[PDB]
């Protein structure tokens, strides 16, 4: 499967499964992919420098592996309890998407599966991601002012060129990740988890 | 020249009455030694305090260059202004010993200045530091517990093996100090300038537990 420069209809790919497929310069806005699933697919074309836009799309439950998501406009999704896994996403607009169920609480809950994933230069201004399995991703260069991933696993994760003053870490769980310029003087950490190597390396860089 | 199972009480000590001598097991209650010289004089086993008049000894002024105090009570002394470089106490009894003012400095063999103590081994609870210098000296293995420090710098100082449990730690200096193996209080890397000072494993994972880690 191959489509090129199409805007898909609402119900086109609503709970199928597509593997090794690539869409370049679509526009799945508005669309309905619930259940849906997508594997080695690729959404972004480098010939074109574009790729795939997916604001307001229904995402509820979604599914992408071993995806290229670069530059994928994911703003303003309902993407509750979706998953991305060993995923390229570099460069993805991330800003108004709610993984958070608004509906069988009175209040609110977050769900989402983002793990493996290069998130280098994502943007997640005031994004909620509370609780959630955020392991083992890239963040290099990422915005996230405003956003909180309070209580969220990131363990696992690249933090080189990443502003921790930016976002609610308090209670993450950060153990075996490259941290970067992470200065414990400035920065809630209350409730974080950390593991021993870094904790030295943080010491260090207090002169101490 | 030497002294052995002194008891004087109430007495104002002359300048020379015991310049470079050595002292041992004696008791001086409530003598001001103020401004006597007590350069080289030697004290072993003393008592500067008595617990029956609740007084110390006035060392105000006094002149304590390469002064040595070992073994001795000096609970509340007064070495206010006194000049005590290269003085050295150790095993002491201090509380309360008010330190403002006495110069542990040499201004003449260098430009500006440098230190030299040794003050070890010694109980200094609620001993007075308000702006003293003590850059680079012995301090190892002392009790500093409600210990005034505002002003003070201990900078480069060796103050492991310490006690510092009600201790305000932002008030002095402690740049590049040597704080290991020390009872470290209420201390926040947060708050305090921790440059060049060593620290332990088990203190640095204490530090960490403090800030929610």
């Amino acid at each position: 499967l191959a489509l090129v420069g199409e805007k898909i209809d609402r119900n086109r790919f609503t709970g199928e499964k597509i593997e090794n497929s690539t869409f370049f310069n679509c526009d799945f806005s508005g669309a309905d992919l619930s259940g849906t699933e997508f594997i080695g697919c690729q959404f972004y074309d480098r010939e074109s420098q574009k790729g795939c836009n997916f604001s307001r799309a229904m995402l509820k439950d979604a599914i992408f592996k071993s995806c290229d998501l670069s530059m994928a406009d994911f703003r303003n999704s309902s993407a509750l309890g979706i998953e991305i896994r060993h995923c390229r996403a570099q460069g993805a607009d991330f800003r108004g998407a709610s993984f958070m169920n608004m509906i069988t609480t009175r209040t609110w809950f977050c769900s989402a599966y983002i793990t493996n994933t290069n998130l280098s230069y994502a943007n997640f201004s005031k994004v909620v991601l509370e609780k959630c399995e955020l392991w083992e991703n890239r963040w290099i260069g990422a915005q996230v002012l405003g956003a909180t991933f309070s209580g969220s696993d990131l363990s696992g994760g690249e933090f080189s060129t990443f502003d921790w003053r930016a976002a609610n870490f308090t209670h993450c769980d950060l153990t075996n990740s490259e941290l970067g310029d992470l200065d414990i003087r400035g920065v809630d950490l209350q409730g974080v988890k950390l593991d021993n190597y870094q904790a030295s390396l943080l010491m260090e860089r207090l002169g101490i």
